[PDB]
């Protein structure tokens, strides 16, 4: 059946907690992805972490690095939205959509999610 089903890693990114941003969050996705722990890595920005992301240039500097290393990254729309932020983060490269439904499929197919 399924070609890759133990190939992806999920993280749902909520904290704004920079030591652990920096040293756990990025550095676990970013190793991962580069030395090819995990071939498919997702993080997806909702909470207090949208506010961190639109308003760190030290942070943004680690998102970039991990979109180039071919992390995928999407933010909750309506965070965005409420935020005032959806132009930062969409111009960061980050995905913007409402992510109820992608959210709910991801646990519905038992994806591996790291809630942070």
């Amino acid at each position: 059946n399924a070609m890759s089903a133990n190939d992806k890693l999920t993280i749902l990114w909520t904290t704004d907690n920079k030591d652990t941003v920096f040293n756990m969050l990025a550095m676990y996705a970013l190793n991962s992805k580069n030395r090819g722990w995990w071939k498919h890595i997702n993080i997806i920005l909702w909470g207090a972490s949208v506010k961190l992301v639109a308003n760190d240039t030290q942070v943004q500097t680690e998102i970039l690095e991990m979109l180039q290393s071919g992390i995928t990254i999407e933010a909750c729309q309506d965070c965005c939205e409420n935020f005032g932020v959806a132009s930062i983060i969409t111009n960061l490269g980050i995905t913007v959509r409402y992510m109820g439904i992608p959210l709910t499929e991801y646990l519905k197919n038992g994806e591996k999610i790291l809630s942070i």
